[PDB]
Parts: C-alpha cells; structure tokens; sequence
C-alpha cells in the first residue's frame, strides 16, 4: 500500500494564488472548468508539474492557452496529471483543464454528489481532486471565483462560498450565480449546493465591530420548520467566541445546509457550512431530547472552526489535532457552558474514556499526531478528536483561564490566514506558561509528548497521614504501556487537579490546586492538614489517564455522597462498580471454566446501595447525575480492564448485580419515576424552538433510565406505566415505551404504534430503527431481517445503514453470539457497504476493533470474518488499511 509519513513533508514547488470555477450542472453530467493562476515557489527544482485528480474524464488541459496533449505534454492515469517538465512554465502561468464528473451517481458521498434533490460536495479531506486537478493538500492556498449553473426549476438556489457577486439568466430554463470568496483558504474548504431549498434567516451584529451579518439556514421544502434550533444555536455560538475568545465572524453571510446523505455529521466550508440532517434538523414533536444537544454541539463545532480550522489552518493532514482537538475542546466550553449541567462534562469523560482508550490500548492505537497514513479518512478519530481535545484542555487546565486566553490569542493571531502545526500552538502556550511562572526560563518541551506518545498512561496513589504533624503526602506514579509505536515510553507533564474532603464532616480541606506531575513519579505533600483525608483525585478528569485511586469501596462512598467534583463523585462510584464487576466475573469465569456444580458471588457493597438510594432520594441532588450512577460503566470501558473476556460471563455479571441492586431499590426507582413526571414533561417551551431547558432533559433521562431498570425487574404492573409513557408528546419518552417493552408481550404492538407515528419523518424514522435494533429482544435477528426487507431495503442513506447495523453490534449477548452469526451479519454489511461508500464501511467496523480482548474463540471467529474482507476483490484503501492494522499486519 502507497504510504505517507510526517517526516517527509516538504513545501510545493508550486504556488496556486487564484482559481476560478465554472461548474455546470446537467441532468446526466456536470461539466467543471477551472483556470489556476499559478507561479513556481522558492522550492522548485524544475520538477514536472503533477496534480491530483480523481476520476476526472478530461475534455481539454492547457496552460496559458496552449493546448496540452496526452502522451506528448501530460500523462493521465486517473489518479494523476503529470505535466512533463518542459511544459511547465518558469514563472507565473495559467494552467487551464475541463473535466466531466457525476454527481448523480456518486455514493461515496466524497467529491460533488447528488444527495436526494441536492447537488452537493463534501472536499475535507482528499475529495477537491473529484471535481477537478488540484495540488490537493492543506497547504495549497488560494483565492476562489466560483460560477455555478443548472437548471433553474431543479435547482433554483445556488450556493458557493463567500459574496454573492452576480446572478444571471441563462438561455434555455437555466441560471447561474457567481461568488468571491475573499479569504485565502486550502481547498479542502471549498463548498458548492445547489438545490430547490428553503431557509429561515435572520441577522447578527458582531459584538466589537459592529458589523451585520446575515445568517441563513436551510434544508428541503418538507423540512423547513425543523431548522429554528439549529438558527438560535449559530447565534449562541457566535456569541461564544466573542464572549471567551474575543472571536468575531468575518463574512458578511454564513449559510448551513442540511442534507440528507452525509458521511459524518457536518463540515466547516468558509461561509457555506454543510451538515448531516441529523445534527441540524429538529422539531420538538419530531425529535428525541438528544438532538437537540448534538446540533448545539455540531453548529457550534463547524462555527468554531472558522478561527481553528479556516482563519489558521493545516500545514498538512498529519496537524488535524490541531484543528480538530482544539475545535472539539471550543465546543465542550460551549457546551458546558450553554447546558449549565454537570452531566455534560461527564458525558465527554465516558465518551473518552470507553471508546478512546479501547482504540489506545488496540492495535490501531495512534498518537494525536500521526506519523504515516495511506488513507487519511481513516485518521479522523476518537484518539485524534477526544484524546486531542483533552490535551488541548490540560493547557487551560495548566494557565487558568487568563494565561490560557492569552495564549491562544498568541496563537490566533500570529498564524491568521496560514497555516500551523502542532508545534506552534505548542509554542504559544508556551509563551503563555513563561509568563504564569514569571520565569522566562520555564518551557513546555516535555509537553510535546502529549503530541507524540501513543498510548493512555495509568496513573496510581499511595497516602500517607502523620497526626502529630498534621501532614498529609500523595505519592503519586505514571506508567505508558510500551506499544508498537514507542517500545520505550517516556513519563508525561499531567496535571492533577485536588481536593481534600474531611470524612467527618464531608468537606473542604484545601483550596483546589492543581500537582504538576512531571516525572515517573513524585510525591505532594501538604501540611495543616487537621485529620487523615480521602483525596479527590483528577477533579475534572483532569488529564486523559487511567486511574487508580486506591480508596476502600467506603472512602469513595464518602466521595460519592460528599465531595464537591461531579467527575470524582462519578469516578468514585464507577471504581466501585468495575471492583464489583470484576470480581463476579471471575467468579463467574471460574465457575464456568471449571464446570463447578455451585459456587458463591460476592454481592454488592450494601452500604453502597444506601448511598445511591440517599443520592436518588435528595430533591436537591442533580437528575443526571443520578441517570449516571444507577447505570453500570459501558461496556467498551469494561473491557479495557479484562483480557481474553468472555462476552457471556461478563453479560451474566451485569444481569446479577443490577439485580442486586434493583432488588433492594426498585421501590424508589418506581417511587422517583412517579414523582418526576410533572418536572420532567412540563410542556413549557414545547413550542420555543430557540430554548431548551437542559435540566428538564436530564429530568426525562432519568425517568426513562429508572423506566428500564424496573422493565428489565419486571416490576409488578410496570406494564401500565408503559403503555402510559408510549402516549407521551415527547418522542424521548414514546421511542423508551418501545425499547423498554421488550421484556412483555406488548413489544410488537409498540413496534407498530411507534413505527406509525416515525415513519413519515426520515429522522424520527431513523430514531425508530436505532430504537428497534438496541432493543434487548431473544429475536433480535429476525427483527433484523424484518428491518432489511421492509424498511432499510436497498438504501444507500449512511443514516438508514448505520441506524439499523450500529446499536444491534452494542447487544453484548446477541452480536457477541458464539456461533459468529453476528460477526458474519456485519462483515456481509461493511464488505456490501466498501462497494459504494468506503468510509462508512470502515465505520461500520467498529464493533471488531476490540477483537484481541475476546476469548479465544471470538479472537478467531473475528479474525475469520475479517480476512474473509480482506480478501474482497476492488476493497477499498480506506477498508484495506483499517483492516490490515487492525489484524497486525501494517
Ligand atoms: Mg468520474
Ligand atoms: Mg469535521
Ligand atoms: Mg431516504
Ligand atoms: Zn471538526
């Protein structure tokens, strides 16, 4: 395989200042014109001039209007346009090409595509050289003059990035309209629509400056009404980088658009944000309480971009954390600052923390900043996205919030209109740190192994308490596992954020301070400490690290019910149930290895179930945070602690001690689900698409959480409440009478009732297949089949794909299924996906990335279904890549 490496970067020979596009859409092909003003850089060496270009079937190429001829002055393989070097003009030129592509049949959903009625590109990352030649890398930048025509019944609005200059008639029922995009951009940022759209729009006046700017959102016909939130989320998020970051918008538009066939969830093209339906569209009687979060955080994410991303860019794809890290850690600040709840920080912690650490401990385990690639969709990861935001956060974390601003301003401001690395923002909180610590001496070189070092390091505590002294030490320890990329791993500069709680009376001991870790190990030590504390370790989660905290069940109990930090609170109760988890597991494995005729489980911490039962019981205390500690930790955070797991023995673990506990709260859990109703499905703001009330939500979660837990019990007459929340205004509650009805007879008719009420909304509609295939049903297989031949059949929607395929592989006793039927069912839908849309195969390959940690049977079953597609003829780069590093042979 063709690979690249981030040592090997060099600057272009080429420079391309201006290009100007003419893209003219018809029925059955889109013709692209584009002329590149061009000159030779400081780094030519009078190489041929050779430009990507993907399957383009060229109508003419010239360069300052001589015609250019295949096999005499280029070669073209269609991955290539090699411009022989005699040919290539010594100083600045115009290099001409026409080329034909089609969007009407491109499924792959890279390059220019049709996405129902909408014409549409997505370039991020290598897709601008499917629709015409480009030197097509971030550090390309140019100025763009975009026209556009088609047919003006079809498509009667267009859109590409930046002013509208011109609109005009053209003969025969077409039109055209053509945009200056003042900003120097990479073309990965270049966006064309075209399509018969609605829109709602409003105007914005920029906090310092004064300057109007006119907001526009939009989506099909049929849909129109479901774009008010997403409008009011754009005006919080400008709102943010002017407020934190002194951040102003710097277009006199800024259009996003929803489609309804999209690969991720959006995309930050200057001016001209596209997004997936799915992260843009919602209508309170049509959509669940989780989207409206996921477009808060997705349009603030595109527009935060517009300063990290588009203002200062990439060097080259091996920088994307900086982008894309950063990017991430700017919409949490938002977002924790919008929904005011604790539940949302954690939300970010359990996301790391299951699905990034199985990646850092897998054989895809990368660093933040990536050394080689063959396919760079690939490399947009949990590890380069949640690692990375992480890492941007433990700067913040590191300065406080006035050095941590004034850091960034550095940043911004030096590298405006550019391109970064890694390294420069590096340097500029570096500035930053020098002028914390008065001392222009101290440097952040350690830091860069955040960039470098793959892997999650451990981090463990010893404690000590001398009375007489009134002296308190934390002895504290970090580890990286050695791993194909370091086979020697160096310690990390990790911040540890602390309190210290009294366990008399439950409170403060010492202003928060945050130990600066810096080598394998140290010891803190404090004095006037009045009486042995338990410490609260890592408030915030404050660096990306496993911990150890090494506190008796009844110390993190007393953090559980006293200490002032969600996280650690959270942290505390998770580390109580893995210790549970754990060791039933093995008593189970045992059992089961052994083929014993009876054995004993230890049951659950009884004085940890009086806690959660305080906790639920405090009208004080916080909805999601309770949703948070009445569930067990996830799954894929489980298996991080396990090797060689057996899925069954770890199902039947979870089943007994939520049982355990359910047979002691089910009482409250009934009690609580009753008494939040009035709360939780208030109808105020029903009708406000520009206000939701997170408090509210996280209320509903927890009534629909409590509604599980006393489903799967069986509760006596539970059924009736059931039927009850299924006649709920709010889509979160009626889609949990579905799933939660899975344990009763009724199941169908719910399928049914719901099915009827989802089916004539393409997203409510995916929000009941998701719903169906996480349902915990004995037939889930032919439920599945049933959704395939009557609902999912031939799409080709990576929304329908991943509605129905996804939360099925998340059932840990039916995917997980000895015989590998469900390992089989999803390699048939990843090898059938690879043939038309390659990125959302290599998504759907999640649920085998955790392979190695199965028992050997699985290992084997897994590993028979992954070569099985390796062997596919035509697979794909991006699924050949994956799967060759994923099984250890890249
Ligand atoms: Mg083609
Ligand atoms: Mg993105
Ligand atoms: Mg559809
Ligand atoms: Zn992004």
């Amino acid at each position: 395989p063709k690979i690249h490496y981030r040592k090997d970067y060099k600057p272009s020979g080429f420079i391309i200042n201006n290009v100007t596009l003419n893209i003219n859409i018809h029925d059955n092909e889109t013709i692209v014109r584009s002329v590149l003003d061009m000159d030779i850089s400081k780094h030519n060496v009078g190489e041929d001039l050779v430009f990507d270009g993907v399957g383009l079937k060229i109508n003419e190429i010239s360069i300052n209007n001589k015609k250019l001829v295949e096999g005499e002055e280029y070669t073209y393989d269609n991955e290539f346009l090699t411009i022989f070097s005699k040919f290539v003009p010594k100083s600045k030129f115009a290099f001409s090409s026409e080329v034909i592509i089609h969007p009407e049949t491109n499924y792959a959903l890279t390059g220019l595509y049709k996405s129902k009625n909408i014409i549409v590109s997505q370039c991020e990352a290598t897709g601008f050289r499917r629709i015409t030649f480009f030197i097509d890398r971030p550090d390309m930048m140019a100025k763009y003059d975009v026209t556009v025509t088609a047919d003006k019944e079809k498509y009667p609005v267009l859109l590409s990035n930046g002013d509208k200059v011109n609109e005009f008639e053209i003969p025969g029922g077409r039109h055209g309209a053509r945009f200056n995009d003042p900003h120097l951009k990479p073309c990965y940022l270049f966006a064309v629509v075209a399509g018969d759209l609605k829109h709602l729009s409003a105007t914005y006046i920029t906090k310092y400056t004064k300057k109007k700017v006119e907001l526009y959102v939009f989506s099909e016909e049929k849909y129109v009404s479901k774009l008010q939130w997403a409008l009011e989320c754009l005006k919080k998020s400008m709102a943010f980088d002017e407020d934190y970051f002194g951040l102003e918008y710097d277009l006199s538009r800024l259009n996003l658009v929803a489609v309804s066939d999209f690969n991720v969830g959006a995309m930050e093209n200057k001016g001209l944000n596209i997004f997936n339906a799915n992260s843009l569209l919602a209508s309170k009687k049509n959509s669940i309480d989780f989207s409206y979060a996921r477009i808060l955080t997705v349009v603030g994410h595109e527009y935060f971009h517009n300063y990290t991303g588009n203002r200062v860019t990439l060097r080259d794809w091996f920088q994307l954390t900086l982008k894309e890290g950063l990017t991430v850690h700017r919409e949490n600040l938002f977002s924790e600052e919008m929904t005011k709840t604790v539940t949302t920080r954690l939300s970010h912690v359990d996301l790391l923390r299951s699905v990034q650490f199985l990646e850092d401990s897998s054989p895809l385990s990368h660093p933040i900043r990536p050394e080689s690639y063959v396919s760079m969709e690939n490399f947009y990861t949990t590890t380069v996205y949640d690692k990375g935001s992480e890492v941007m956060r433990m700067y913040l974390t590191i300065l406080g919030e006035e050095y941590y601003k004034k850091g960034f301003d550095i940043y911004i401001k030096k590298n405006d209109g550019n391109t970064a690395t890694c390294e420069d923002f590096n340097y500029a909180m570096e500035q930053a740190y020098k002028m914390k610590k008065a001392d222009n001496s101290a440097n952040l070189n350690q830091y860069l192994l955040w960039f470098s070092q793959s892997g999650t390091p451990h981090v463990s505590f010893k404690y000590n308490y001398d009375a007489e002294k009134k002296q308190y030490s934390i002895h504290v320890n970090q580890y990286t596992k050695p791993d194909e990329n370091q086979k020697e791993k160096k310690p990390l500069f990790i911040p540890i954020s602390v309190g210290l709680i009294n366990p008399e009376n439950g409170k403060e001991m010492i202003s928060q301070t945050t130990l600066e870790l810096t080598k394998e190990s140290d010891t803190f030590v404090f004095n006037n400490i009045a009486v042995k504390p338990i410490p609260s370790l890592f408030r915030g989660f404050s660096a990306p690290v496993y911990i150890e905290d090494n506190l008796t069940d009844e110390e993190r109990i007393l953090l559980l019910k006293y200490d002032s930090d969600a996280f650690v609170r959270y942290n505390s109760c998770t580390n109580i149930y893995m210790k549970q988890i754990l060791m039933n597991y093995n008593e189970f494995l045992k059992a089961k290895n052994e083929k014993l005729e009876s054995f004993n489980l230890t049951p659950v911490n009884a004085q940890f179930i009086d806690a959660i039962k305080y906790l639920l019981e405090d009208p004080h205390a916080d909805a999601g945070f309770k949703s948070y500690i009445v569930s067990l930790p996830q799954d894929r955070y489980i298996i991080n602690f396990v090797s060689n797991l057996d899925t069954d023995v770890l199902a039947d673990t979870k089943e007994y001690i939520y049982k355990q506990i359910g047979d002691k709260l089910n009482d409250v859990y009934y009690k609580m689900f009753k008494s939040l109703e009035a709360k939780a499905d208030d109808l105020t703001y029903f009708n406000d698409e520009s206000h939701v009330d997170f408090d509210q939500m996280n209320m509903r979660t927890l009534r629909n959480t409590l509604l599980s837990l006393l489903s799967k019990a069986q509760y006596p007459n539970i059924l009736n409440e059931i039927i009850e929340h299924s006649k709920s205004p709010y889509p979160s509650n009626w889609l949990t009478s579905l799933s939660v009805s899975a344990y009763f007879d009724k199941y169908f008719e719910l399928y049914d009732k719901t099915y009827k009420l989802s089916k004539d909304d393409e997203l409510l509609l995916q929000e009941w297949l998701k719903t169906v295939s996480r349902s915990d049903r004995k037939d889930i297989y032919e439920i599945l089949k049933k959704l395939e031949n009557e609902v999912l059949k031939d799409s080709k929607n990576p929304n329908d794909i991943r509605a129905v395929y996804l939360p099925f592989t998340n059932n840990l006793r039916r995917f997980h299924d000895i015989s590998g039927k469900g390992y089989k069912l999803i390699a048939e839908v990843i090898t059938k996906t690879d043939k038309f849309n390659p990125m959302v195969a290599t998504q759907l390959c999640e649920p085998f990335k955790l392979w190695n940690k199965l028992d050997t049977k699985r290992q084997e079953l897994m590993l028979n279904e992954m070569n099985t597609m390796l062997q596919e003829p035509n697979i794909s780069n991006n699924l050949k890549e994956y799967l060759l590093r994923l099984t250890n042979k890249l």
